[PDB]
Parts: C-alpha cells; sequence; structure tokens
C-alpha cells in the first residue's frame, strides 16, 4: 500500500504545516502537524477543557463506531518550545492520503497549553519519530508510520515541504518526479529516538564550504534551523546590521537586507537554502527589525534541521531495518 497527502503552510511565514487526516467511522477529518521530532498522535477532542479550545476541529470518539477506549492509558508530552498537552487514549481507524491503519492509538487531549489553544489552524500532532519516544503509559504505543510499515510497498515516508506553498507527504514510495538529480543517503542514529544524522559542513552565500561534522535531527515540527553558535555567527556576520537580541530571543536583521543563502552538506552532496527562506519577517507588526530563520542551538542541547532546512530538499525517511535519511535537491 501507499499514501499521499498534501501539506499546507498554516500562515504566510510557513510557521508550521498541516495535513488532513481521517479519524474514525464515519471519517472525522482533522488537520494535523506532522512532526518527525516526536512520536505521539494527539488531537483536540470532545474531552479537551472547553476554555482551551478556540477554533480547532475536534475528534469526538463517541461518534465513531470504531473508537475504543484504551483502558487505563494516559499520555503527557512537553515540546522543545515549552508547549505541552496531555490526556487519555482511544484506538481507532486512521487514514492519511488513502493509507489506512486500524487500531491506531489516538491520544485525546484533556489539556493543552496556551500555544496550542492560540493556534486555531492546528487540530493536533502526528508524530513520525521513533516509537521509543511515545509517551503513552503504562503501555507505550506505536506511531502511524510504525503501524503502517509492514503493509507499505517500501518502508519509507518522504517530506516535500513547500516555501510559501503546499507540499506533500508520501508513504510507501519515492516519487522520482519530485526531485532533481540523485538522492544522497546518510546514516541515522536512533539512540535518542530521533532521525539523527551528521551533516558534513556548511557554506554561507557564495563562500567556501567548511568541512565540519554537525550532528542534528531532521524535524518537520520545528520551524527554524538551529545550529552551533559558531556556524550561526558566521552566517549573520554576512548581513549588515544583524545582531543577536536577548530581548527578542535570537538573531534579528534589518528588514531592508538581502539575505545570503546557506548551504549544508549531506555526504559529498550539498543542499542550498535560498536567502529568502531565512526571512521570518518583522518581529512585531510594522517593525523594521526582522527575525532570522537560522538561530543558535546553544542551550537546546541538540542541533535541529527544521522546516527552513527541510523545505529546501526532498527528504526520505527510510525506516528499513537499519534506518537512513535521504536528501535531494528539487
Amino acid at each position: 500500500s501507499t499514501g499521499s497527502a498534501t501539506t499546507t503552510p498554516i500562515d504566510s511565514l510557513d510557521d508550521a504545516y498541516i495535513t488532513p487526516v481521517q479519524i474514525g467511522t464515519p471519517a472525522q477529518t482533522l488537520n494535523l502537524d506532522f512532526d518527525t521530532g516526536s512520536s505521539d498522535l494527539w488531537v483536540f477532542s470532545s474531552e479537551t477543557t472547553a476554555s482551551e479550545v478556540d477554533g480547532q476541529t475536534i475528534y469526538t470518539p463517541s461518534k465513531s463506531t470504531t473508537a475504543k477506549l484504551l483502558s487505563g492509558a494516559t499520555w503527557s508530552i512537553s515540546y522543545g518550545d515549552g508547549s505541552s498537552s496531555s490526556g487519555d487514549v482511544y484506538t481507532d481507524t486512521v487514514s492519511v492520503g488513502g493509507l489506512t491503519v486500524t487500531g491506531q492509538a489516538v491520544e485525546s487531549a484533556k489539556k493543552v497549553s496556551s500555544s496550542f489553544t492560540e493556534d486555531s489552524t492546528i487540530d493536533g500532532l502526528l508524530g513520525l519519530a521513533f516509537s521509543t519516544l511515545n509517551t503513552v503509559s503504562p503501555t507505550q504505543q506505536k506511531t502511524f508510520f510504525d503501524n503502517a510499515k509492514a503493509s507499505l510497498d517500501s518502508p519509507v515516508f518522504t517530506a516535500d515541504l513547500g516555501y510559501h506553498a503546499p507540499g506533500t507527504y508520501n508513504f510507501g514510495f519515492i516519487d522520482t518526479t519530485a526531485y532533481t538529480g540523485s538522492i544522497t543517503y546518510t546514516a541515522v542514529s536512533t539512540k535518542q529516538g530521533f532521525w539523527e544524522w551528521t551533516s558534513t559542513g556548511y557554506a554561507v552565500g557564495s563562500g567556501t564550504f567548511k568541512s565540519t561534522s554537525i550532528d542534528g535531527i531532521a524535524d518537520t515540527g520545528t520551524t527554524l534551523l538551529y545550529l552551533p553558535a559558531t556556524v550561526v555567527s558566521a552566517y549573520w556576520a554576512q548581513v549588515s546590521g544583524a545582531k543577536s537580541s536577548s530581548s527578542v530571543g535570537g538573531y534579528v536583521f534589518p528588514c531592508s537586507a538581502t539575505l545570503p543563502s546557506f548551504t549544508f552538506g549531506v555526504g559529498s552532496a550539498r543542499i542550498v537554502i535560498p536567502g529568502d527562506y531565512i526571512d521570518f519577517g518583522p518581529i512585531s507588526t510594522g517593525s523594521s527589525s526582522c527575525f532570522g530563520g537560522i538561530q543558535s542551538s546553544a542551550g537546546i542541547g541538540i542541533n535541529i534541521f527544521g522546516d527552513v532546512a527541510l523545505k529546501a530538499a526532498f527528504v526520505v525517511f527510510n525506516g528499513a531495518t537499519t534506518p537512513t535519511l535521504g536528501f535531494a535537491s528539487k
């Protein structure tokens, strides 16, 4: 089997991407944030504290003939940005782009933090990291991908995120029309539960490539590119007037700037992030200070190849017995 679903930016900055997902019988369609940096599929629901729901579409398990309470199971998650959610668990039928999993754990939120409430466009998350990170207790649950894997034509999914435009998540096949040139594959460590890999270096603009190992994670659920302070300083030094602002919470730059590209290495291959992808617009409405899309990972504890990086590539998440990651230009 295979599946193919379009993923759409939630706003004009590509802050996140939403993908429609069918849950239950008859189908209830919710728009979920596919997150290769976590491993819980959780939704706003009929159980979510009323004051914490503001425009989201909710899953109502009592209206699904295939929903079953997973008795005694609870979940609770905290994300890198400080947001969180928690609740109880149902199993139900879940379909993405025509690919169906029966008996998927659907984690129903009883509580969500303010960031979730305030984002009316995101009805929940669908985790695509390794199932070892799943938070369900006392019986850990599998991701949608893990459950689908054996049925897939090939044990893979691909992320093809757009810049200010829709893109695609495919399951079970590689669309050879969706990228240019060849796909370069690179080793993955699953030791921390992430799609963790080592980039071979970077370049700023038309500058020379610096060969240096940068361990980090491929994370569709993180907006920006978070890299070591040395690398980030070298980038922003090429932008007149750019500076790190503790008050704003990172590097800012004059909105009048033209940003240089940023290249990262994948083995001997190179992925080029155009300068425009690194512009996250005014820090506050009407400001002439703009927020940068490359930020320091210092104090996160891990480097993160988030959407800024991934949307410059066609990315293969290969879940074969020994997982790997593939990157192609597009």
